[PDB]
């Protein structure tokens, strides 16, 4: 914990809430100047529990670079029309960033350039076939590419396209890369992975693999281009085979007046891979013998079902569809935006779908349990000195997307009438803490902030001899679980959001993913919208 003021270190919107953090003992009067030192606004500090106490500056409306002062600590604060508009085209450019098979050129990717990389045939597990499954995004911090996680980054893109357009509008992906005519920004972007995905599907059964990756992880110091072993198809699941259906529903919808082939591609693959569950037992997924990279299994696969029904639901406007959704919504499952709990992505499909094609009675359920988890969110955030939806508890593998998404369920449901009032300042709080905003001041995205994160487990960024690492990557966040050898020597005994180190080696606090990016643009997108 460093001896500082703890603000959003990207900075603050002209016309957004504006706020900073001190560990302190009473209210304090603080200044905000301009950088010649003349005071523009002033206030008090106010408690907000745990040790903390907050100041509100909100009312400064004028754009500039301010010194906030409080006690004898000085911070440079950034109020502008558009404070998060680099941060979110660094966070979509990710994506680009984790493009395999793909020659990244230097004038797109910079010094994080690099050749294609695993342009090789898989090999279908347990057989002698091989298949060209290339394209699509490197997962993480590894380079395998999984279904299920791959069908939730999608997921958000397309949510973010459909929710934020003009705030897309604003930022420019390697654009070199994608093909021409050029679409809207998270379109252009999410299309390469969507493309990659039908590779996934098998013509035969309809039932799509669960990941393409080499047997075991290589070493942390691998270039993508470096990477030789050989590419194995793990088998078909049903968690693979749903979400995808899910994804390739919501890509048909999207992509119509962009992309009509690909569009009428995404649905016929969708209903081959519906067919394919109506056939199949809900088999949990598990690594076959040799395998040990990623396992993304999962016991629970009726919430898979639901997003994939769902999906087919809005897709058709098939009030047949109704008839599988409604009994899978009324489930005690959680109402989660995945990777592993995905149900509510299956009940914005729904409440998205003309209510001519559903059950009044079952919509009106639906859209107040909705409400009821809103409140539940709204209650934690209340009791949150940072005012994130979070608790202790919450502090896992990737907690900032467990927060991110917790931000964009309260920012979709203003989509359909679910209007809560703690929606805009949950989405403020939640970009606040990710930029800086919390007990280790730390900025959770690499290249932003003043204490950026300089060391991800990210194979790139390590490999290289730039570290230096690739900007604008989410970062899994603290996880009080201690799920690496340097969390667990590091950081035992320390608090639940400071169970995060800037260590390369600590995978379970430390790593990148396309999933944690991808509700990070969603609420960034959001922001900017305003
Ligand atoms: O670390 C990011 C990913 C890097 N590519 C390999 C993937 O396998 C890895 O995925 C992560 O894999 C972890 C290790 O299996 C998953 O971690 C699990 O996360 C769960 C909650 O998401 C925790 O309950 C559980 O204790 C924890 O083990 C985590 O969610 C999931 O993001
Ligand atoms: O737990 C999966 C995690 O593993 C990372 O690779 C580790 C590997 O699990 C460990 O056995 C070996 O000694 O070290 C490597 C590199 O630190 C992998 O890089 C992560 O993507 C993955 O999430
Ligand atoms: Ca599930
Ligand atoms: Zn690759």
């Amino acid at each position: 914990v460093p001896k500082s003021i703890f603000y959003n270190q990207v900075g603050y919107l002209i016309s957004g809430d504006k706020r900073f953090w001190i560990q302190a003992h009473e209210p304090q009067p603080f200044a905000l100047r301009t950088p010649e030192g003349q005071a523009v606004f002033a206030g008090m500090t106010k408690p907000v529990g745990g040790n903390w106490y907050v100041g509100d500056f909100t009312a400064l409306r004028v754009p500039g670079t301010y010194t906030l002062t409080v006690g004898t600590l000085e911070a440079r604060v950034v109020i502008h029309r558009r404070a998060y508009r680099d941060v979110l085209e660094a966070m979509l450019r990710f994506f680009d960033y984790q493009l395999c098979g793909v020659v990244l050129p230097e004038d797109e990717a910079g010094p994080w350039a690099h050749g294609a990389c695993h342009t090789s045939d898989a090999k279908v597990f347990g057989t002698e076939r091989a298949l060209a499954c290339p394209g699509g995004w490197h997962d993480a911090g590894d380079y395998g590419k999984y279904t299920v996680p791959a069908a939730k980054a999608v997921a958000d893109l397309l949510l973010a396209h459909e929710y934020f357009p003009a705030a897309l509008a604003h930022v420019r992906p390697m654009r070199s890369v994608h093909r021409a005519p050029h679409l809207p920004p998270a379109l252009e972007v999410a299309r390469e992975e969507i493309a990659w995905l039908l590779t996934m599907q098998d013509p035969a059964t309809g039932g799509v693999y669960h990941k393409v990756t080499t047997p075991s992880f290589p070493p942390l110091d691998t270039r993508p281009e470096d990477d030789d072993a050989p590419l194995v198809l793990s088998p078909i699941s049903y968690a693979a085979t749903a979400t995808f259906c899910a994804a390739m529903a919501h890509a048909a919808l999207v992509y119509r007046p962009f992309d009509p082939a690909l569009s009428s591609c995404c649905a016929d693959a969708a209903r081959r891979a519906y067919a394919w569950l109506g056939a199949h037992e809900m088999q949990p997924f598990h690594n076959p013998d040799g395998i040990l990279t990623g396992e993304y299994g999962d016991a629970e696969l009726r919430d898979e079902l639901l997003w994939a029904s769902c999906a087919l639901l809005r897709m058709t406007g098939d009030s047949a569809w109704a008839r599988v959704c409604e009994p899978l919504l009324d489930l005690d499952l959680p109402w989660e935006l995945g990777w592993a709990d995905v149900a509510l992505y299956g009940v914005m499909d729904y409440l998205r779908t003309p209510r001519a094609a559903v059950s009044d009675d079952v919509r009106n359920k639906v859209k107040s349990r909705l409400l009821r988890e809103l409140d539940a969110l709204a209650a934690m955030a209340e009791s949150h000195p940072f005012g994130i939806p979070m608790r202790d508890d919450d502090f896992i593998w990737g907690s900032n997307m467990v927060l991110l998404n917790r931000a964009m369920a309260f920012l979709l449901a203003e989509g359909v009438g679910v209007l809560h009032p703690a929606a805009h300042t949950v989405a403020q709080r939640a970009a606040d803490y990710l930029f800086g905003a919390n007990p280790l001041g730390q900025c959770y995205v690499t290249g932003f902030g003043q204490r950026p994160v300089r060391h991800p487990h990210h194979r790139p960024s390590v490999a290289d001899d730039v570290d230096h690492p690739v900007p604008g990557m989410v970062v899994g966040g603290p996880n009080r679980h201690l799920q690496d050898e340097i969390a667990r020597a590091q950081l035992a005994g320390r608090p639940a959001m400071e169970a995060y180190i800037d260590h390369q080696d600590s995978y379970s606090t430390n790593e990148v993913a396309v999933y944690w990016n991808s509700p990070a643009v969603f609420v960034i997108a959001a922001l900017l919208e305003a």
